[PDB]
This record gives C-alpha cells, structure tokens and sequence, in this order.
C-alpha cells in the first residue's frame, strides 16, 4: 500500500471504499478498492486474466496485513452521474445503442468464460470521453440496491446464471431511455411487485417451474401484463422488441448477450463521442 497515495474517495463500494489513486511509482492513476480466505483469492486472481475492452481492466491485487487491495484502471465518469447530467435532454438514441452495445459484447465475453456480473447497476458501468463504457466490479460477487435484480434471484433460485446479467441490462437500457428507474422497488418485495405490475404475475404458463421456486408464493396478487409502448414510449420497435426479450421471465427463454448483438436494433449501430464535463 505504501506504493500508493490517495487522492480521493470516489465512492463506497459493496465490498468497501474506492479511492481515486496515483501510483507513487509509475505514477499512474488508478482505482483503488480496499475490500483472507483462499478462495477468494483464487477467484479474485482468475479475474486478473479475464480482460476485454469493456471491462474495467484488474490491474492488480495486493493482499498484506490480511488486508486485500485491487487496483483497476481509472475512469472518470460512472453512467449514474451520466444519466443524472443528462436528465433534460435525455441521452441520445445512438449514444444509448452504443453503449447497450458495448455492454452485451462485455457480457458476451464475460458469460462465454462463465463469469457473471451478478449486480450489474448504473454506478458500475464507466464511461470515457472516447465513447467506450466498461463494466466494473466483474466476477467480485462470487442500503443495496434491489432494482435490477432478475425476478429468479427476488423468487430464491439458488443456481441462478448469465440470464440475471442480460435481465440487469435491459432494466438500465429502459432507464436510459425513459430518464426513470424500472423497477424502483425499496424492499424485496416491493421488487417483485412492482416486476410483476407492470410484465404481469409469472404463472407455469409463461414461466414453467415458477411456481415450485422456494419464495413463491400463491398468494402473490395476479397482475395483469402491459405494452412496452406503454413502459419505454418513445423507443422504436426494434428496441421495444430487443427489451422484451431481454425481459423474459423464463431464465432459459431471455436473450442470451450473443444473440442481442445480432438483433435488427444493432443494424444501424455507431460509436458517438458523448459530452462529459470532468
Ligand atoms: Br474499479 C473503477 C474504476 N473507475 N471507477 C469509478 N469511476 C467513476 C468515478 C466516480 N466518482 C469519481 N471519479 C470517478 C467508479 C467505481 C465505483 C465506485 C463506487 C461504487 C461503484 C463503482 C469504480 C471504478
């Protein structure tokens, strides 16, 4: 650590604090998370060889002191603050499809080494002055936020996998679109309900296996489904199309991140420079 010096806290992770960083050595600037059971180092070194363009690249772990510190690349912006800044005007439709994008060619990667995000939010997704976006806090997870979790998650399914990403994503591709949460829901439940207001109550027909899961419950209020043109007004058909799929109850019947790349949205796909103010 003495080969570090603080320059600031850029936030609070899950796990602890990043620190904006400079390398007293090289002098690179660098995030610092200060989080030891071998396990996780094990894992942890794994993810230093998973590296990809969008994602946050691991530069390192250092474990002394039984203290554990990983030092990743640095970007300046998260897409929380990006969306927050674009708020009035709202992001633009071909920015928002490059970085929708970007992030499925990064799950692509990801799922295809079978890793999973697991908590993919707007706070972890980081973006540069070049266009490119990044996830961030890839494979650590193997008040919190609860508004992209997958429904299969909220319904106790113990081995759930890759589709919770794709599920993650199509709730921030909504976000992005519309300027508001999803599914802004403040506790488990209230999740789950507010899931099921507005795609409809899963049932066997829709879902099978659904019932069986180990928090359903039959007492859960039956809901009816609404339009995406209702839910994402004014996104085109091909992104109201791409957004269902990725919204699909059945884990086995979402999207997988390679077939969304292929999707007719893409067609007209570019990669535009978006206006950040550091
Ligand atoms: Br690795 C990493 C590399 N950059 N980075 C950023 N950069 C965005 C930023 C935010 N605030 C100031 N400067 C830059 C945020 C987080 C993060 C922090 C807290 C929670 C989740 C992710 C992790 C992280």
């Amino acid at each position: 650590m003495e080969n570090f010096q603080k320059v600031e806290k850029i936030g609070e992770g899950t796990y602890g604090v990043v620190y904006k960083a400079r390398n007293k050595l090289t002098g690179e600037v660098v995030a610092l998370k200060k989080i030891v059971p071998s396990t996780a180092i094990r894992e942890i070194s794994l993810l230093k060889e998973l590296n990809h363009p969008n994602i946050v690249k691991l530069l390192d772990v250092i474990h002394t002191e039984n203290k554990l510190y990983l030092v990743f690349e640095f970007l300046h912006q998260d897409l929380k603050k990006f969306m927050d800044a674009s708020a009035l005007t709202g992001i633009p439709l071909p920015l928002i499809k490059s970085y929708l994008f970007q992030l499925l060619q990064g799950l692509a990667f990801c799922h295809s080494h079978r890793v999973l995000h697991r908590d993919l939010k707007p706070q972890n997704l980081l973006i540069n002055t070049e266009g490119a976006i990044k996830l961030a806090d890839f494979g650590l997870a193997r008040v919190v936020t609860l508004w992209y979790r997958a429904p299969e998650i909220l319904l106790g399914c113990k081995y759930y996998s890759t589709a919770v990403d794709i599920w993650s994503l199509g709730c921030i591709f909504a976000e992005m679109v519309t300027r508001r949460a999803l599914f802004p829901g403040d506790s488990e439940i209230d999740q789950l309900f507010r899931i099921f207001r507005t795609l409809g109550t899963p049932d066997e027909v829709v879902w099978p296996g659904v019932t069986s899961m180990p928090d359903y419950k039959p007492s859960f209020p039956k809901w009816a489904r609404q339009d995406f043109s209702k839910v994402v007004p004014p996104l085109d058909e091909d992104g109201r199309s791409l957004l269902s799929q990725m919204l699909h109850y059945d884990p086995n019947k979402r999207i997988s991140a390679k077939a969304a790349l292929a999707h007719p949205f893409f067609q007209d796909v570019t990669k535009p420079v978006p206006h950040l103010r550091l």
